[PDB]
């Protein structure tokens, strides 16, 4: 029942170099628009798969919200950690 938008995305943390491969993901959500959770999951999962990819098998993605309850908006940040490489 949360019928808020979505007025922002961003990735920030440790992202194993791979910042300019991580931000495009962004650009599935849907700004301005009622906030999806199946939308923030599938970013997530992509960005793990992404870090993946480049040998951080154990990258996690938490995403945490800014709520704004007089405008009915939230702001995400997704909190990356690409971990290590490997071992």
């Amino acid at each position: 029942m949360l019928q808020y938008d979505l007025r922002s995305a961003r990735i920030i943390g440790n992202l194993g170099g791979m910042s300019a491969e991580l931000e495009p993901l962004l650009s599935a959500l849907h700004l301005n628009d009622t906030f999806r959770r199946s939308d923030i999951a599938d970013v997530e999962n992509a960005i793990k798969a992404k870090l993946g990819e480049r040998g951080y098998g154990s990258a996690t993605v938490n995403s945490v919200p800014d709520f704004d309850d007089a405008n009915k908006t939230l702001a995400i940040t997704l909190v990356v950690d690409a971990g290590r490489r490997l071992g």
